[PDB]
Formats: structure tokens, sequence, C-alpha cells
């Protein structure tokens, strides 16, 4: 099935919580659009270059990078819930080595390569 | 459980097979011995030089590495058959960036990594 899950266990309501202020600084930086972030989570994969680098600020502001920039997924994952460390496993394991120019490209890519892989647990806010 | 498991049905025997012929030519150009390799598969980590090499061997001729020799973790997940597949995520959910030199070094990184994170499972032929 790949209806996106939303309900009160799913996506964790910690991690819904721990986002919101990374939303409000990104958001403001970038002039992404609440709709297109939640298209995104919820709807068709689109293309939109500021929610590329909102997506690259999510990342930088959680301090899921490393020196240069690029997300380093161990620190992603020990960041993540460990109620969906083994979604995420699956998620992310044919999603290993972003593409791109930039870090909003290569930021984008993994995004978009986990709501290919698990459009049902992938989420965005 | 942190003894190696060895039995009729693990290591996997189907890709034991697969691996005789690679040992062959690996083992030839290294110059490793029969017993460094069951020593690091069966007992203890250990830092033999042509073993470092003859693990990025087996990568190499197994064709799970990218276009400059380092291993493509992704590649190699799809050599391993599915009854692995669980085991072999785990087991390299903390060991997807090797640090070292050179090629052997990096290869010997991901083999210790992996015999670190689950020795029960982690074997080398
Ligand atoms: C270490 C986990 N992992 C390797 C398979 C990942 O790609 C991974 C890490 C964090 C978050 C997501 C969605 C995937
Ligand atoms: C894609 C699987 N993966 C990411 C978590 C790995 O590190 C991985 C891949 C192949 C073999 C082993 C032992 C680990
Ligand atoms: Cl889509
Ligand atoms: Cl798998
Ligand atoms: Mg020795
Ligand atoms: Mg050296």
């Amino acid at each position: 099935d790949t209806t996106p899950r939303r309900d009160a266990e799913y996506p964790p309501p910690e991690l819904l919580e721990a986002l919101k202020p990374l939303h409000d600084i990104c958001l403001g930086k970038t002039g992404v659009t609440e709709e297109a972030i939640k298209k995104f989570s919820d709807e068709e994969i689109h293309e939109d270059e500021k929610l590329k680098c909102y997506m690259n600020c999510l990342f930088h502001e959680a301090k899921v990078v490393d020196d240069n920039g690029d997300v380093h997924l161990e620190k992603l994952h020990d960041s993540l819930p460990s109620s969906m460390h083994d979604i995420a496993m699956h998620m992310g394991k044919r999603c290993l080595y972003p593409e791109g120019e930039t870090l909003c490209d290569k930021a984008f890519w993994l995004h978009k390569c986990w709501k290919q892989s698990d459009p049902k647990h992938y989420f965005l806010v």
C-alpha cells in the first residue's frame, strides 16, 4: 500500500514536535510554501527549487550533515525515534549515494528516493 | 549471541560456492594465507596487510565497487542472497562510510566494522 500513513502514532509525534522549530527556521530562510511541503509529503513528488533547499536546510539545522554539508546517513538515523529505525533503514537502503550538483539537489535526491521507496511512511513537515 | 554461526544452512552454501572462484583469484593476487582468512572469519579481528588486500580484491572481482574501486554498498547488498538481506542491513547500518588511505585499508575497515557489529553472522571465505 502506497497511501501516506498519517495518524496519532505515525509520523512519531515527538519527531513532528522536534521538527517544528526547524521548519520555522528553514521555511523563513528559503521562502518555500507550506503548500509545497504538504504536497511533497502527502501527494505527488514535485519539483520546487525552494523546497529542495528547504530539505537541505532541515538536514543542516538538525546537525545530520558532515563537514561539507552532505547528509550523514548514520547521524540522521541516530536522530530519528527508535520506533521508526527499521522503516527508515528500509526506506534508505537503495538511497545511499545522493546525486546532484548542489547540496539542495542532493537533499532533494534523498527525499525523492525515500518517497519512491516507501510512500506510505515517507513524510515531510 | 556473539559466537560465529557455522552450520549446514549458514553461511548460505550457494554463496560459499559462488565465492570459491573469487577466493582462488584473490588469494593468488594478494598472497594472503588460507589460515589468515579463517582466523578473521571465525576467531578474532587481526591486521594482516595481505588479508586487507584480499578483502579489497573480493569486492573488485565480485563487481561491487564504483568507478574508483570503492565499495558500493547497494551493489553489494544486491549480490547477497535474500536470506542474508536483513542480517546485512543491520550489520552495515553503522558501517556506511569506510575510513582509510588505500582501497585495502577501506576494505578492511568495512570487514572489521561488520564483524564488530554482528560477529555471529559475519564470515569471510
Ligand atoms: C543508516 C540508515 N540508512 C542506511 C540504509 C539510511 O539510508 C537512512 C538513515 C536515516 C533515515 C533514512 C530515511 C534512511
Ligand atoms: C544496503 C545495505 N547496507 C546499508 C545499511 C549495508 O551497509 C550493507 C550492504 C551489503 C552488505 C553488508 C554487510 C552491509
Ligand atoms: Cl509521485
Ligand atoms: Cl533488503
Ligand atoms: Mg598475522
Ligand atoms: Mg598502509
